[PDB]
């Protein structure tokens, strides 16, 4: 029989070489910059979108992939007779996973669609694990259950230096219980069960450092499988966090610029820590 094929979306943050090595298909979102629509696939060069967003007259606007695009990719991918497992960013952030469900129903292909409950490198954990097992010839039930195990041992922490992109883009509606009379302020949230939960907020330049010290304390008694760090803007703070965190995980930490889809909604000088604990 034909190996299962893994699909995800371009909100995933992943080393490009791993996409090829694992035969992962990435369905691109799009972003409109000063009324010109770019495919996210053309916005992967380091720092390119950051510069565009710094200079554009308008805040960019992100768009999910069309239903019909998923239908056509699913139809092409199944020509080998194999099943498809599509793992996507949370429905709370984007309609992408729902467009995939609809594309699956329109296709003649045998398509399973899974909401990762995250995005960025936390979505990467599930997609990579799925594709590794797919490559080994595992069946759909075995892959789904291992992906779920990964999801359920994953945590996502995100810091932003302004609220304005979250407000304008709308995903502030997913932040539970945040009260700020200021947009320009530092906030650290945990994405848990499709909600952004504020852990702390503050104007000061030490708001992230003190939170980091608390995270590190909490890691003393945890077995950690993988940590990834993502950022928008410069990588200075991300590299600093890596220096403190690398001691807590054997696997080398991936420090990656987040994609245009995320940058549009977080703003510059944002960061994420994506942790996967041992199952
Ligand atoms: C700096 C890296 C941040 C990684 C974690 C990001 C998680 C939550 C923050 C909110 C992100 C919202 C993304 C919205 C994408 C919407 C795409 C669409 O138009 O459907």
């Amino acid at each position: 029989m034909t190996k299962i094929k893994i699909v995800t979306d371009s909100s995933v943050t992943i080393e490009p070489e791993l996409v090829k090595q694992l035969d992962i298909t990435i369905v691109p979102l799009s972003v409109m910059i000063d009324n010109v629509v770019y495919s996210d696939a053309d916005l992967k060069e380091e720092g390119k979108f950051l510069q565009l967003m710094q200079e554009s007259k308008n805040l960019p606007k992100t768009s999910q992939p069309p239903v019909g695009v998923f239908a056509e990719i699913f139809e092409d991918l199944c020509k080998d007779g194999g099943q498809i497992l599509a793992i996507h960013m949370s429905h709370a952030l984007s309609g992408t996973v729902e467009a995939a469900r609809q594309g699956a129903s329109l296709s003649t292909a045998d398509v399973i669609v899974v909401d990762s409950s995250f995005t960025d490198q936390a979505l990467k954990f599930q997609v990579v694990e799925a594709a590794k097992l797919a490559q080994e010839g595992k069946d759909m039930e075995a892959i789904l259950s291992h992906v779920e195990e990964v999801k359920n041992h994953t945590e996502l922490y995100i810091g932003v230096s302004t609220l304005e992109n979250l407000v304008k883009g709308g995903r502030i509606g997913r932040v539970t219980g945040l009260l700020s009379s200021l947009l320009n302020i530092r906030v650290v949230m945990q994405m848990k069960d499709h909600e952004l939960q504020p852990m702390v907020k503050g104007r000061g330049t030490k708001t992230f450092k003190k939170w980091l010290d608390e995270l590190i304390t909490s890691l003393s008694e945890r077995a950690v499988a993988e940590i990834g760090i993502s950022y928008s803007g410069s990588d200075d703070w991300a590299k600093e966090m890596k220096e403190s965190l690398q001691a807590y995980v054997e696997k080398p930490i991936s420090v990656l610029e987040t994609g245009s889809i995320i940058q549009t909604h977080t703003g510059e000088n944002a960061w994420a820590i994506l942790i996967r604990y041992h199952s």
